[PDB]
């Protein structure tokens, strides 16, 4: 079949919890490290972990390593089922709440600058909480190295190596399937971020890592073609210039703008090729840009929806 003739929404269902590599993780502590901001940190107690980021990666990797039961709080992006009853420590999108964090009496915060404010991260450290700043590479090629970095922090290097190798094998196997499914002329895609029916409506660029998802699905990321390094408002002019064949979206984000019907009301959407085919690939919000352990499964499920009728 010709995937340019497909129409309508394709939605990937929740992939669920990460399968841990062990049921008896025994952290080798203490650990001393210099983090991505240059802070020297001693990690001596991992009993109460806050693994916080915009993308939902760290909570999933921590579970993959065998420490899911140690997670005591989360951001909204960590939507995996195991954490559904775990306290949320952000407000709005991803704004850190110092009071909520400190009231959970964490022993370790793993975080990066995808969320903030920076000043709240500094307050938590000053209050006596061991805080480790990561700067993950967030590419498909670096899935294993990003896992190994997290594993080092919690004193689980062997589990890290197992999880890294398993995840890299899964993502290379998925890529074999993707390559067989892709059309000769790649589909043009964008990652369209939506939250609500108002102005939170953006084409995501380099900083958010959607290019590696789109290219992992065999597509061309029109944001990369046009040099978008952070994000651009998805206004009519931008949409006409990018003119994708498929909008890649987050499932709950799409619901929040009124589903396909609401999306089609937004200026410029209906005039693109994707809009004329009402062609949206919706991915679970908390997996879509998480990469990490589940990347291979995500690529497999998404490529089936893109290329198999
Ligand atoms: C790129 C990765 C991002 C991910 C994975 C992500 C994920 C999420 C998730 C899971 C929620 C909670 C949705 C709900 O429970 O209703 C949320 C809410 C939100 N996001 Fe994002 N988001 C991202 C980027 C952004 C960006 C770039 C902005 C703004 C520039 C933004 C603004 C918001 C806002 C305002 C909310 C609050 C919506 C509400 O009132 O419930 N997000 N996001």
């Amino acid at each position: 079949t010709d995937p340019r003739t497909f129409t309508g929404l394709s939605i990937v269902e929740d992939i669920g919890d990460v399968v841990p590599v062990t049921d008896n993780a025994s952290p080798a502590l203490p650990v001393s490290l210099t983090d991505a901001d240059g802070n020297d940190v001693v990690v001596e107690d991992v009993s109460r972990i806050l693994p916080l980021d915009l993308y939902g990666t760290y909570s999933k990797t921590i579970a993959g390593l065998g420490l899911v039961d140690n997670i005591v709080g989360r951001t909204v992006s960590s939507t995996e089922p195991a954490l559904a009853d775990t306290e949320v420590v952000t407000t709005g999108g991803a704004t850190l709440n110092a009071e909520a964090i400190l009231n959970l009496h964490p022993t370790l915060v793993i975080i990066d600058h995808s969320i903030g404010p920076r000043e709240v991260i500094d307050q938590i450290r000053a209050a006596g909480v061991a805080t480790v700043i990561m700067s993950p590479q967030r590419s498909i090629a670096s899935i294993g190295d990003d896992i190994r970095d997290i594993a080092s922090v919690v004193g689980l290097p062997e589990e890290g190596e197992k999880l890294a190798e398993r995840s890299v094998a899964e993502v290379e196997e998925a890529s074999t399937v993707v390559d067989e499914l892709t059309p000769e002329d790649p589909l043009k895609m964008v990652f369209l971020y939506a939250r609500g029916t108002g102005g939170v409506f953006f084409i995501l660029g380099d900083a958010y890592g959607g290019r590696d998802l789109i290219e992992g699905l065999g597509g061309v990321d029109m944001a990369a073609e046009k040099g978008i390094m952070d994000l651009a408002p998805a206004n009519a002019e931008a949409l006409a210039e990018l003119n994708p064949d498929v909008f890649v979206m987050m499932s709950e984000g799409l619901v929040s703008t009124g589903g396909i019907d609401g999306l089609m009301e937004r200026p410029g959407i209906a005039q693109t090729t994707a809009g004329q085919n009402q062609r949206v690939l919706a991915l679970p919000d908390g997996q879509s840009l998480a990469f990490g352990a589940q990347t291979g499964e995500l690529l497999l499920r998404a490529s089936r929806e893109l290329y198999v009728q």
